[PDB]
């Protein structure tokens, strides 16, 4: 009962640090997920009319704090943009280790020749749109943001599975549905929430 038994019962792909997310051979440029995320964060803060010269564009709250860069009054807008980004990826193939802040990508190991998303890749891609920077490993994502009891999960909160949230991570959509990049041969999908292996807390990255 420690893991979700419908998926491989192993820790999710763990891709270290700040990977290159964009490579443009023609212009001769490349950039990492953090750079892509910061740029989107600044664009988002500008769209809210609140961009400051001190803003890098990274909007994460210190882990456990109920206050991040994005004002509470704009949290629902931020959350809905994150969800829109994720939902726009329905139908993209699964790839073990796949995805970065710029979109689906080549995976690692088994997924090395497959462009797509895995669980943490999809979540980090979605949240990057408002400057929320997340590591490409579900266990590490579980240690950021603010814990909410799972019984009180709310649309936009992030659901975790397995010990230390190491197996999988999905975005709660409300109404008992979640957005996930589940397993090989499947695609990014909306599916019923599964409680087997669920961590006792979900994580909130955006307050509203």
């Amino acid at each position: 009962g420690l893991w979700d038994p419908t998926l491989p019962m192993i820790p999710s792909a763990n891709i270290p640090g700040d990977p290159i997310a964009v490579v443009n051979q023609v212009l001769g440029i490349s950039a990492t997920s953090a750079q892509v995320t910061a740029n989107m964060g600044r664009k988002f803060l500008e769209q809210l009319g609140i961009l400051q010269p001190t803003d890098t564009g990274i909007t994460n709250a210190p882990a456990g704090s109920a206050q991040g860069r994005i004002p509470r009054v704009y949290g629902r807008q931020a959350s809905e943009y994150v969800i829109r980004r994720g939902m726009s990826q329905i139908g993209v193939p699964y790839s073990w280790g796949g995805g970065n802040a710029a979109g689906p990508s080549k995976g690692i190991d088994s997924g090395a020749g497959t462009v797509g998303f895995d669980c943490s890749g999809l979540v980090l891609y979605s949240f990057a749109g408002v400057g929320i920077k997340l590591p490409h490993y579900s266990g590490s994502q579980y240690n950021l943001g603010r814990k909410i009891p799972s019984s009180q999960m709310r649309r936009g909160d992030v659901i975790f599975y397995g010990p230390n949230g190491s197996q999988a991570v999905t975005i709660y959509l409300g109404n008992g549905q979640m957005l996930e990049a589940p397993d090989v041969g499947l695609k990014v999908r909306v599916a019923p929430v599964r409680t087997a292996g669920m961590t006792p807390y979900v994580v909130r990255y955006i307050e509203y």
